[PDB]
């Protein structure tokens, strides 16, 4: 069947859209070539719709069947419960899209009578009606990128397909607890969204080390959500429901599956019928968990069919990395082709074909890779990093255009040990926060697509807990890494690293002069900027942080919120 059908009605914006980065001295101090930075808008929505609309064929074999059997068996070991109204409401991001039924995220979080009463009626309706398709809205995401000189043109907007706020809260009640337990039970250490960056690093290094002769590859499915079939989605349901659950959860999950997850009508922001979906909904609670489980089953079966030897997989939704025992360079290329052929039969054909890789630094999982640097005592330290182009371009946008999501803060947290997050992002944003006098204000950001809230004044403690003390002291990064960072700065017309060090001395001094938590930030975050280094010691606040499952609770992304 076709992933989508369309009426001809346009995808429409909900608020005024801006395509270009403003010319502004503040953003200009981060990067000068403003014309290279763009934001996707509804203008490119029809192009994406064409891209994500195609026919799916799916043929399953004995390899697939066997994997699925193991997974349902693993799933049966899970016991999960419904979330209460209060628990599901508290998971709602403060700026989650408002309901058409006279309330918004604020009313949900505060448990207002109108919101709670509506949500109860939506739940009851799910239990009583397991058939009527539930309406969704389709929107074009507004996201910022830099032009790519090797891709030719600008990216088309991604599309998001989501149900009313009332339904989103019900999704949490029915399935949130499952997102916290099922992926781990089914694929164990292969579930990527349970890991902090330092933990992902540890996993990759260990998978690499355990092979006598490691070969790695990433598999890029062309538009994964669109490749997900109605049968895949019902299989997901059977996996969810293999868990031990109360009857009421079974009913709600079955109903959500038939009325929402397997498909349904799409409306534009003007309320016009826009099309009909028959693939994965991109904006539901189960998008990431569903993708992760379905990618895993198909990929694991594909490894077996293809003769991939001793596969170790890292799965993060549709993002897949496979590390295995090389069979020789010619054999590896043959086996990868076979893998692709099997994934294709299972209805997950490739975008760019996979390529055998024999150097871990060059393997990307979720756009990130493991690199190596030296700690304060000359010890080798591994850390996660990525090309900084998109982070810096978004940072520049965020400095001059209000956004409820501060990607710069999420990048500093996830990529704290990197030379680019330290020298560029920390330097730039601490200077801005001091000028605004808003150092202490909590800010929302995303990690793995879920929403979090922290104060920048708590960064040293958070960074130490997540990444260790050495994150404040790495030096002697690799030529690959330094070359990539310097290239990105040059491309964006940003000041080079040496100029950031000059700026950071003054930012550091300013932070220290304020005493308190600000001075802690100055001493810890910017110890790299001064010749005479302070000896940094463990922060008492770091051990007091509840972060052990900080990533797990985001469920791989969605309409999910947590505060620190």
């Amino acid at each position: 069947s076709m992933s989508y059908s369309w009426t001809g009605a346009l995808i429409t914006p909900c608020s005024p859209e801006e395509e270009k980065l403003p010319i502004n001295p503040l953003s200009n101090s981060l990067l000068r070539y403003h014309n290279k930075v763009y934001c996707t808008t509804t203008k490119s929505a029809s192009l994406r719709a064409k891209k994500v609309t195609f026919d799916r064929m799916q043929v399953l074999d004995s390899y697939y069947d066997s994997v699925l059997k193991d997974i349902k068996l693993a799933a049966s070991k899970v016991t999960a419960r419904l979330l209460t109204m209060e628990e599901a409401c508290q998971l709602t991001p403060p700026h989650s899209a408002r309901s058409k039924y006279g309330f918004g995220a604020k009313e949900v979080r505060s448990l207002s009578g109108r919101a709670v009463n509506h949500i109860k009626s939506v739940w009851k309706d799910l239990l009583e009606d397991s058939e009527t398709p539930i309406p969704t809205t389709i929107m074009a995401k507004n996201e910022v990128f830099c032009v790519d000189p090797t891709k030719g043109g600008k990216k088309a907007a991604r599309l998001i397909v989501y149900p009313d706020l009332g339904v989103r809260v019900c999704e949490k009640m029915a399935l949130y607890d499952i997102t916290q337990k099922l992926p781990q039970a089914v694929m164990g250490a292969s579930y990527g969204f349970q890991y902090s960056p330092a933990q992902r690093v540890e996993f990759l290094l260990k998978a690499w080390a355990e092979k006598k002769d490691p070969m790695g590859f990433s598999y890029d499915t062309r538009c994964f959500d669109s490749t997900v079939t109605e049968r895949d989605i019902r299989t997901e349901e059977s996996i969810y429901r293999a868990c031990s659950l109360p009857e009421e959860a079974h009913t709600a999950i079955h109903s959500l599956t038939e009325r929402l997850y397997v498909g349904g009508p799409m409306f534009n922001s003007k309320g016009q019928t826009c099309g009909y979906r028959r693939c994965r909904a991109s904006g539901v609670l189960t998008t990431s968990m569903g993708n992760t489980i379905t990618c895993y089953v198909k990929a694991l079966a594909a490894c077996k069919a293809a003769g991939i030897i001793a596969p170790t997989m890292l799965v993060c939704g549709d993002d897949l990395v496979v590390i295995s025992e090389s069979q020789g360079t010619e054999e590896d290329e043959r086996n990868l082709r076979a893998f692709t052929e099997a994934m294709t039969r299972y209805s997950a054909p490739p975008g760019d074909p996979p390529r055998p890789e024999y150097d871990l630094e060059l393997i990307t999982s979720c756009s990130s890779n493991v690199s190596v640097a030296l700690g304060p005592q000359g010890r080798r330290r591994y850390y996660l990093t990525r090309d900084p182009t998109t982070p810096i371009a978004r940072a520049a946008w965020e400095t001059v255009r209000h956004s409820p999501i501060n990607s710069w803060l999420g990048n500093i947290i996830q990529y704290a040990p990197t030379i680019w997050a330290r020298m560029v992002l920390m330097t730039h944003f601490f200077s801005i926060l001091m000028a605004q006098d808003t150092l202490d204000q909590n800010l929302n950001f995303e990690m793995y697509g879920a929403v979090y809230s922290v104060s920048p004044l708590d960064l040293p403690a958070i960074i130490e807990r997540l990444h260790g003390l050495d994150a404040f002291s790495l030096h002697t990064y690799t030529p690959h890494e330094l070359t990539r960072v310097a290239s990105a700065l040059r491309k964006l017309g940003a000041p080079p690293l040496r100029a950031w060090k000059s700026r950071a001395r003054a930012v550091r001094a300013s932070l220290i002069s304020r005493g308190g938590r600000a001075a802690v930030c100055g001493r810890y975050l910017f110890n790299w900027a001064v010749k005479t280094k302070l000896k940094l010691t463990p922060l008492p606040e770091a051990r007091l942080l509840d972060l052990s499952s900080w990533f797990t609770v985001g469920a791989g992304g969605g309409d999910i919120y947590h505060s620190v």
